[PDB]
């Protein structure tokens, strides 16, 4: 019996599911393809992370290339009913508690969060008390 790296298989599928999900749309432009791999998925219990995950990954980038397509993603995903108003919210408060060094090493990805959440204000898709949660 070598080796006893934990005693559980590797579950961590999912998991890719949005990474490469992300970083395909992010090269390719198009947000009709995007939806389609994760129309192919009914998990609504993980897709809250795929939010999460895709408004840090613009707020640490650095250009508007990736802001207007992460934002537009979740925008259309949220009138698309593949993101409920309890998806983006809670996906949302876990940027208010997990900015630990995104905002204090290396100031520029703040300037960024400010933006995305205002301008989801605009979008209709969050209500004054999300982005009443965000600092301004």
């Amino acid at each position: 019996g070598p080796l006893g790296s934990g005693g559980q298989q590797p579950v961590n599928h999912l998991v890719k599911e949005i990474d490469m999900l992300l970083k395909e749309y992010l090269l390719s432009g198009d947000i009709s393809e995007a939806e389609h791999c994760l129309k192919e998925l009914e998990v609504p219990h993980f897709h809250h992370e795929l939010v999460y995950e895709a408004i840090v990954m613009v707020l640490e980038s650095t250009g508007e290339s990736a802001f207007k397509m992460i934002l537009d993603l979740l925008k259309s995903l949220w009138k698309s009913s593949t993101i409920t108003i309890d998806q983006m919210k809670r996906g949302y408060e876990r940027i208010y508690n997990e900015i630990p060094d995104i905002n204090l090493d290396v100031p520029h990805s703040y300037s960024v969060l400010e933006r995305f959440v205002e301008e989801c204000f605009q979008a209709g898709i969050i209500s004054k008390q999300l982005r009443d949660l965000c600092p301004s």
